[PDB]
């Protein structure tokens, strides 16, 4: 597993559950090509995404539903979605764990790059 | 001043000065059209990007060049930019602020909206 | 003004009002001594609790009083507060600019140091 | 396990390994007590912390040792620990996630508590 998406919901204090979550990957022509999609799980992971055999260097961009999920919750959210955008680099052995924390008004990313 | 973007680095403890902002309006075609561009100022500020006759209902995207930010300092970082996706003015004019802290693998961004 | 702190609220969108901030400095016997105190204004922002004569080299801690907060708002949060302690002014006199973006579930706090 | 801690580098991209952790409980006098401690693991984990039947309601407070951490990488920090105060309460069975996401001059800390 070279990519993993984790969301978390800081309004309920939870995994955010049932959350779409689409990968991208940006072509020669610059454009972004759907690369892998899915909905975190109980735990607020999506696993499986994509293989180290497809998972090669380019820029990648993870978007996650957030107003959806908000919507589905009757809190009105400031964000259409969360947009993370990254270059994956073969500088040795690498796993990326992309984590999301939501509220309405805000959101904060981080990304975990382990050997 | 309708929209005015905040830029902190989480590392120095201090504002995020030059750092390029672009912000993008969704056009009926659905692609991105460049609606306004500029850099932070010494206290990590942008203002004067729009004004209230220019800035209609839509969707707008605000793009932070995040990782020209860091390159400059020396740090390879996650990002290639922090987005920031929202619907503005869907129930009348709105004053927005959008913040954004930043550090090499997170970044974190809240909208202050004021009526 | 040495000190100001800066509350925001991530459910809401905007700054987060009639907060109480108690700030206390780590007396000569490991204790803590209550140092200034305020409330947020409608801004979300508390000015003036210090000096520039008053606030000398030291340890200290700033608690602001989120659960009060949330619970006036019908919100039953996890943190009883916020609370940001740090050494001030050890290499000189810098102005300090304590931020936190409150949500029930989880804070950030972030600071701003000038010389 | 009730209660995990969990921190992470936002400068590295990691875990924060080797951080120390303390918990403490209030007492009935108002003060501290100690209750468990440990230094996270390689994931940036500490398990094992207290068990189901010592885990009693009360306000516990988790220290996280962020200025060692950071001096250990010649990193030039702002506060002197990260500090999550809560109150523990028995609404049904609970497990209790501390993460905290650490930077130079800034902190985010979010509580997952589940079922």
């Amino acid at each position: 597993c070279p990519l993993m998406v984790k969301v978390l919901d800081a309004v309920r204090g939870s995994p955010a559950i049932n959350v779409a979550v689409h990968v991208f990957r940006k072509a020669a022509d610059d454009t972004w090509e759907p690369f892998a999609s899915g909905k975190t799980s109980e735990s607020g992971e999506l696993h499986g995404l994509t293989t180290e055999e497809e998972f090669v260097e380019g820029i990648y961009k993870v978007e996650i539903d957030t107003k959806s999920y908000w919507k589905a919750l009757g809190i009105s959210p400031f964000h259409e979605h969360a947009e993370v955008v990254f270059t994956a680099n073969d500088s040795g052995p690498r796993r990326y764990t992309i984590a999301a924390l939501l509220s309405p008004y805000s959101y904060s990313t981080m990304a975990v790059v382990t050997n």
